[PDB]
């Protein structure tokens, strides 16, 4: 694997708030962002290993970038360029959120600080609440995205037959805002049966789980990004088969990948 980055993984390594790569940050202003409300980019200083796949992350309704700020450094430390985006408006809907994510990854192709540190062919999308719905729309409008991860996703749309990108759907058990039955689960089973996919329910968690460091959320997001953005077969061990939980009330996948 030429995109393999970093030492072989451990259940501790993927659970670390910061992984191996030391990371730096650039702030995109609301003014210098075409199609989004700006954002904060996280990237590994180490270019010795090669270029890094990109990931865009959106917040949810009414929420600023702070909602999802913990995820940018935590994923980029493992070998990725991550943009934590603030929406054009706090009342932005999931479909716009899908546009603002393609806009944010596109911006990464021209950002001066991270143009040479990125691999423009291997990209992925992620979002919390409506942010997760966005992540789902950008995948359906682009069959080149290498991965997609909805987190307590919220959306009006449920059919996801078009989706052709490896998708990890994440739900919280006690969610009263975006119920799993009407959303997350509804999105996984609408996805292509033959694609590479997985659904994971988190135990005891409310809808606001992704708005605070959650180790279960981070480790599996980092394993999906590694298996599909870096084609890393070293991280398939953390997804196939299902793992011990305590935090996972439910899991279903299309293993083996
Ligand atoms: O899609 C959302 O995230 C969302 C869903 C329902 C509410 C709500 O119950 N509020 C109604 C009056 O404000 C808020 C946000």
């Amino acid at each position: 694997n030429p995109y393999e980055r970093g030492p072989d993984p451990t259940e501790s390594s993927i659970e670390a708030v910061r992984g191996p790569f030391a990371v730096a940050q650039t702030t995109v202003s609301r003014l210098q962002a075409d199609g989004f409300g700006g954002g904060t980019i996280y990237y590994p200083t180490d270019t010795s290993q090669g270029t890094f796949g990109a990931v865009a992350i959106s917040p949810g309704f009414t929420a600023g970038q702070e909602s999802i700020a913990w995820l940018g450094p935590r994923i980029a430390s493992q070998g990725f360029v991550v943009i934590t985006i603030d929406t054009i408006t706090r009342l932005d809907q999931p479909d716009s959120r899908g546009r603002q994510l393609q806009a944010a990854l596109d911006h990464l192709r021209t950002n001066s600080v991270v143009r040479n540190r990125i691999d423009p062919n291997r990209m992925a999308v992620m979002g919390h609440s409506m942010g997760g719905g966005g992540a789902l729309s950008a995948a359906a409008n682009n069959t080149s995205l290498e991965a997609a991860i909805p987190l307590q996703g919220w959306h009006t749309r449920k059919n996801w037959s078009s989706v052709r990108t490896p998708t990890l759907v994440v739900g919280a058990q006690l969610d009263t805002i975006a119920p799993v039955s009407s959303h997350s689960e509804a999105f996984y089973n609408s996805l292509p049966s033959d694609l590479d996919k997985a659904y994971m329910e988190l135990r005891g968690a409310s809808h606001l789980v992704s708005n605070t460091p959650d180790t279960t959320t981070a480790k599996y997001s980092i394993a999906w990004l590694k298996r599909f953005v870096d084609d890393d077969l070293r991280y398939e061990q953390f997804l196939c088969p299902a793992p011990d939980d305590f935090a996972i009330s439910e899991y279903r996948s299309t293993c083996p990948f």
